[PDB]
Order: structure tokens, then sequence, then C-alpha cells
């Protein structure tokens, strides 16, 4: 097992057909899961599953940059579930980060951060018993 918050180095950034693998499992009454790919104090991309916005699930995805917070995009597919493991797949790919859940495409998010070497930490947090986070080449 890993403590949450849990930081993972991103050696010299990401790079297209860098894959980061997160194995964990939700709390019972979790609210909030975070993915922060951060480059310095920005974050390059934010990964929010929310389990109670106003009593709905949903995915809140945005970049912060100067400390603030850019537009939001959501989407309602939320495919976690209190109490239960998951696996978050993160492939970078030449114009965006594509994200599976337990192996099923949920979403991809535009690069608004061009300088992907300098995207050098992952921080994972949230309601999780977090298992295993890691990366490959594919
Ligand atoms: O955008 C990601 C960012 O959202 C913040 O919460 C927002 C919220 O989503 C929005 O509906 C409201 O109007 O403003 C809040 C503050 O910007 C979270 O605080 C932050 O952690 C990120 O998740």
């Amino acid at each position: 097992p890993l403590i949450v918050p849990y930081n993972l180095p991103l050696p010299g950034g990401v790079v297209p057909r860098m894959l980061i693998t997160i194995l964990g499992t939700v709390k019972p009454n979790a609210n909030r899961i975070a993915l922060d790919f951060q480059r310095g104090n920005d974050v390059a991309f934010h990964f929010n599953p929310r389990f109670n916005e106003n009593n709905r699930r949903v995915i809140v995805c945005n970049t912060k940059l100067d400390n603030n917070w850019g537009r939001e995009e959501r989407q309602s597919v939320f495919p976690f579930e209190s109490g239960k493991p998951f696996k978050i797949q993160v492939l970078v790919e030449p114009d965006h980060f594509k994200v599976a859940v337990n192996d099923a495409h949920l979403l991809q998010y535009n690069h608004r951060v061009k300088k992907l070497n300098e995207i050098s930490k992952l921080g994972i947090s949230g309601d999780i018993d977090l298992t295993s986070a890691s990366y490959t080449m594919i």
C-alpha cells in the first residue's frame, strides 16, 4: 500500500507513449479523488471524480495556471463506485491525455500545457486506498 497524498515523480516530464497506471480502492463513503499532473505550481491536467456534487457524480478536468483554474471539462460517465477497486490508466498521446478506467476508455483531455517535458510530478489524492502507481512506455 501507498500513503495518500502520494507523489509520483515523472522524470523529464511526460511524453507521448508514456502510460501511467494507478491501482486502488475507493473508500466506503468517498467524496473525491484527484490526479494532479503538475508543472511546478501549475496543474497541467487535474482529473477529479466528485462523488457528491449536488447529489450527482461527475468527473471534473481542468488546468491551473498561475494559481487560476481554467474552463472545466465535464462529461458524466462515472465508472467509479464507492468501496470498489479500480484501475486508472493515463496514456499520453500527442494531442491529449487519454484516460481509461477498469479497461474502458473514459475521456481525453487536450494538452493546454505545451511543455510536456516539464510536467514532472503526479500527485494522487483523495478518498482511496492507493495500492500502486507507476509508469511504462508503450
Ligand atoms: O476546476 C477544478 C477545480 O474546481 C474547484 O471547484 C470549483 C467548482 O468546480 C466550480 O463549480 C465552482 O464554481 O468553483 C470552484 C472553485 O474554482 C475545486 O476547488 C478545485 O479543487 C478543482 O477541482
